[PDB]
DNA sequence: ACCTGAAAAGCAATGAAGCCAAAGCGTCCTGTAAGGTGA
């Protein structure tokens, strides 16, 4: 049951319609039998996990930060540059508490996502609230950069790590012991689900060989 | 008192480069510190 767990979790590529959703019930465990048990407190708390489903994780270096992001990479940019627009945007994850990292596997495992069944749907559709920025800058832990716009007057920028770029880089760099440079983090369930699967190690992109300067 | 060190042609062919055997076992790879949300 470990290969079924990794296949729905956002650091493996994606994937006869009854075996799946009766496994998706059973990924809140920490089968068809407990798939029948319907707690009204299990249905109303599972809606909280899509409410903190996040596009770009603000908690990525510092797990103390505080904010929710469900937005898309804005605009378009030329060929020699590379951002989270040019890669197809569907690997998203859960950026909230470690209490609900397994209870978020019922409605945020996502090719698209699952975001008295009708009663649940009416509340979810109204508050689904996609394309959401909820950050307050004062009592949290965010980076901040002044950069000039036009002739005068700077703009403050808070870079936030996109999740669809992380799981993209983590998958392609498996076979490369030379262009990959692993950073490990701790208290990883407070980070999010997209950091649980890799175990905390994130497999960055190193600049290949060493540096050697020829005469100029 | 100083100034000079020459040109012209050549640098050979024939044959071979052996094997045979092996590459040891016993035993281990340390522990302590550093949590964000919710009732």
């Amino acid at each position: 049951t470990t290969e079924l767990k990794r296949a729905f979790r956002p650091l493996t590529p994606h994937i006869n319609e009854l075996d799946a959703l009766t496994i998706l019930v059973n990924l809140t465990d920490k089968a068809k039998c407990k798939q029948k048990l319907r707690d009204e407190k299990w249905w109303a708390s599972c809606i909280n996990c899509v409410n903190y489903r996040q596009s770009h994780n603000p908690k990525f270096p510092d797990i103390r930060s505080e904010g929710v992001i469900r937005t898309q990479a804005l605009g378009e940019l030329p060929s020699f540059l590379l951002s989270s627009s040019k890669i197809p945007p569907y690997h998203w994850s859960y950026s909230h508490d470690s209490k609900y990292v397994n209870k978020s596997a019922f409605l945020t495992n996502e090719i698209s996502c699952l975001g008295k069944t009708c009663k649940a749907m009416a509340k979810q559709l109204a508050d689904i609230t996609l394309t959401t920025i909820n950050v307050t800058l004062a009592p949290n832990y965010l980076t901040q950069i002044s950069l000039p716009d036009s002739d005068t007057s700077y703009i403050s920028l808070s870079p936030v790590a996109s999740l669809s770029m992380q799981s993209h880089f983590h998958q392609r760099l498996q076979d490369e012991n030379r262009h990959s440079a692993i950073t490990r983090f701790s208290r990883t369930t407070n980070m999010g689900v997209t950091a649980m699967t890799c175990g905390g190690a994130f497999r960055m992109l190193k600049s290949g060989a060493k540096f050697s300067s020829p005469p100029h």
